[PDB]
């Protein structure tokens, strides 16, 4: 349960944008409800000291109103290998002797490529569209106040990659406490992912404050107290 | 009995969506009802320790009404490959010395494909279709109040693969309680599947909630509280 | 005593489904009756540390009566083998040491294939055609009250195929209770089964309710307390 | 968590025009909004021992408006490369040892180039043109009072380069405090990224100081307590 494709999403994170927005994307299926325009909720926001985090919604923004400018092609060739490897030992009063060896080689040499949509564009869908009253997703969503978000800027693998992702462990126990209990459990896992294209690897999220009668925007402040439905 | 089939879905499952929706297929055969818009039953669901499951039903939504737009093709390659090995001792005072020593090779490079009933689709097929109130399941599902599920998604393997899997123990036991019982128990086994095109490994589902008389929905608010016949 | 198809019909149900439904099939022949359709009685059923079992009956549903739209091809390749060798010991006061070795080599690379009747077809079926009251053998079961129950899909070697499987044993008694005792007992047998295709494998039941007069289903609820003939 | 565009940002930095104004570029992707004319938010400005930052905004000042004479080619070739290695003890009275070896190799031989917004382009601009009031954006950006800055140059890769940066770590710890917890943590990681062409490495910046009613400059005099929307 160190996943590959999460692993690799916080990986070029950290080497692309550290520091806030970009979010890595913890179920791998879901890009395509994870491309730009889309939702996503709360889901274990963020800390100091974790990643903040959402989750798929099966309806975007287009199909929830009643302008196709995605525009950018910032591209990058990210490469990445490590071999991490680690060994604890605990030599407690019992003779209970625990002793644990692990080991995890990565390595993936992918390429990323960037989208955003316009804000001119946005501005002007908000302008002329308006939001329906009637649907019955968002109107649970009313309903339930979920405070749910928004993605704008998406980050792709502009081609076919693949990823490699192996591990071991190795820990033995010894503790005369239950017939000296002398055991070795073990293992060696290999993974091998092939990240097809158009697959977000990143993404980044954005608040959706609809007002009362019945109109909606996705201000810059995306204060903690900002909530979708009042 | 750490059969090939659900080792492989759940090995699939942590790699491709931990956290959530989707559980992997435990009956091998029961894919083709398994299948996109199918009904489910409970069995056994979730814990925050264990894994959600369910059953096969010989009845889908369509049949069970009175538009095929199944939409998504997100493909993958999870090539999994490990060896597990375990020994274990235990040496109490009657002279009863126990000592496992078991064994676990699996291997898979197999390939998955995603689907997906599109929300659109869905709810304009509610919207127009209406349930039947006569039919004879359904009228003993709501005699017996199941709870009966839905799946919205599936995990399919988008081509005919195998998956390998062999296994070692070895036990003995050393008692001098019963004119000294030595006694070594072993086994070799191997397994080999051919995993067929089309077979279903990972399916979603999705709450069926029944109105009086006599519509449906199928509402993102899945709480535990939530009841097909009220 | 430790045959050769019972144990492969065992082997794949617990590699194919399970949990559940599918029984193997304890005698090799009757398969031309356990065809789907057919009839079963219920002969020592299930417990939670045993498999449920049925038996032949001479006489389908079809016969009974006063729609052949077998639907599903799922197939599947398992390969089976392993080599299982035990070695127990007993060495208790009056010199009387026991001492057995046995071992247990089996291997199968065969086909499966499934079969279902569809519930449409089916419901048709007990919709129009209806029951016979003067048939003889169902006269002697409502007579007696047997709760018969009925097969719903079968699974079938897609193609003719060969089981192996061989054993060894080795027993030694010495016991100087009687004038010392000393013996030896031994075997090694082999076999090797030619499994004729068509041959159901593991099969799938399911109750036969027949109402008074004098219509039936086959519900969903095979509850505990169902019956046959009220 | 010793990034590579940023280091290499810095060390650019520092090469090229130390004690002052170039601040690098600490997210990778933004660039494209980077860009001369753009705006950017304090972010944990400077001091007299860090680094003074900023960030992305998804607007310009000609589209916040109601002149395109980029003007520099100042060209430079940057060939960087080092391996820092570091390695401390520590020896406290429980036995408590720990001691950890990192190493770090960089390595980078890219181009550069330079923009500047010409001062006469801009004093017409700001002559001729005027600024909106009924612009969203900036009327959030009022309310809130944030003090929003502005890039005049930027410093491009002329050409598309490549990165690469590498690093180790073996960190022991010996404390007979627990069971004699012997332990050590190691890795050793590698990246490579490919810097695209275009992508802004170092940008200057510059103050927005917009008048009561409501038209607005750019001073020279960025004094600490200046501020956009008095």
């Amino acid at each position: 349960h160190m996943p590959v494709f999460e692993d690799v999403t916080r990986a070029l994170v950290r080497e692309l944008n550290p520091r806030g927005d970009l979010t890595p994307l913890d179920s791998l299926i879901d890009f395509k409800h994870f491309r730009p325009f889309c939702l996503v909720l709360r889901k274990r926001k963020s800390t100091l000291f974790w990643g903040a985090r959402y989750v798929r919604t099966d309806y975007t923004l287009l199909d929830l109103l009643e302008p196709s400018d995605l525009t950018d092609s910032g591209n990058f060739s990210f490469k990445n290998m490590l071999d991490v490897q680690v060994q604890g030992l605990v030599e407690v009063p019992k003779t209970v002797k625990v002793k644990g060896t692990a080991g995890l080689s990565q390595s993936s040499t992918l390429e990323v490529q960037t989208l955003s949509v316009a804000p001119s564009a946005l501005e002007n869908l908000k302008k002329e569209r308006k939001l329906s009253a009637d649907h019955s997703f968002l109107n649970e969503m009313r309903y339930h106040e979920k405070n749910l978000y928004v993605v704008m800027e998406a980050v792709e693998a502009k081609q076919e990659v693949t990823v490699e992702q192996t591990g071991n462990a190795n820990a033995i126990f010894s503790l005369p406490s239950l017939a000296l209990l002398g055991l070795q459990g073990s293992l060696n896992n290999n993974k091998a992912v092939t990240i097809p294209k158009g697959c977000v690897l990143a993404y980044r999220v954005r608040l959706l404050r609809v007002f009362l009668f019945n109109l909606w925007d996705i201000p810059y402040i995306c204060n903690d107290s900002m909530q979708t439905f009042p």
